[PDB]
């Protein structure tokens, strides 16, 4: 089948829960096929992933956002115009547990 997808400018919308270290690691401890590709792909935010702790998910979660970016500028400079998250969920969390 022959498909096609449109470029609006919401290439900048954190969809992967980049800006929500906890909602991932919710999603990902969740999602059996994401947590997989994870530890296959990127080990070290994995078993930030599997120790549980959000704190050290964050934390790597942090440094693997700023070695994607020390790259990924490179790349961006060539092409950069595919969107792939038209829904691009969002949340606003709170914690007033006093």
């Amino acid at each position: 089948s022959q498909q096609s997808h449109s470029s609006p400018g919401e290439i900048t919308s954190s969809p992967q829960g980049l800006d929500n270290p906890a909602l991932l690691r919710d999603m990902l401890l969740a999602n059996p096929h994401e947590l997989s590709l994870l530890k296959e792909r990127n080990p070290p935010l994995a078993e930030a992933l599997l120790s549980g702790d959000l704190e050290k998910f964050s934390r790597v979660l942090v440094e693997q956002q700023q070695d994607r970016a020390r790259r990924e500028q490179e790349r961006i400079r060539l092409f950069s115009a595919d969107p792939f998250d038209l829904e691009a969920q969002a949340k606003i969390e709170e914690d007033i547990r006093q």
